[PDB]
């Protein structure tokens, strides 16, 4: 597999933001990444129908993308991978999943966060997970959409905190 784009989104595929960003990938198949919303049928109904003219959607549990991803079958395949969180890219990294750089676009907020910046919030969980990404190498490129200007998110978390 070829990843061409790897967004952390946790609003997954939403209208006319993601369609852009799926032209961006350039990608034959998105497939979300995600061991809990594989197990949620209506939104994995809801996230297959809204697949992209030309493009297919797969929702997925970490394993099986780790997988598919080591299956020659799909080599040459072009893939959009999205994520919820930090953590299961982690995951996905350590396991071989060559990921160059990590698009960071939607990290909602709810209790025990802290807003980092518009879209973007986090608990000290999170904010190990990009520290670790970057220790591997994996490039930190936040952008809500393609045409912002990117943010190096562990830069920016650095603005106001220690390490």
């Amino acid at each position: 597999m070829q990843i061409t784009l790897a967004r952390i989104d946790d609003r997954l595929i939403h209208g006319q933001v993601t369609t852009v960003w799926s032209k961006v990938a350039n990608a034959q198949r998105i497939i979300i990444c995600n061991d809990d919303v594989f197990n949620d049928e209506v939104r994995r109904t809801l996230l297959r129908q809204a697949a992209p003219p030309g493009m297919k959607v797969n929702v997925v549990s970490l394993e099986k993308a780790v997988a598919v991803y080591h299956n020659p079958q799909y080599q040459d395949e072009t893939v959009f991978y999205l994520f919820t969180n930090p953590h299961d890219v982690l995951t996905m990294v350590r396991q071989g999943v060559q990921i160059a750089t990590l698009n960071i676009g939607g990290m909602a907020w709810r209790p025990g966060k802290k807003q980092l910046t518009k879209a973007v919030s986090l608990d000290p969980q999170d904010i190990q997970a990009f520290r670790e990404l970057d220790k591997l190498g994996v490039k930190l490129d936040l952008r809500v959409v393609a045409s912002d200007p990117s943010v190096n998110i562990l830069d920016k978390i650095n603005e106001t905190a220690f390490c």
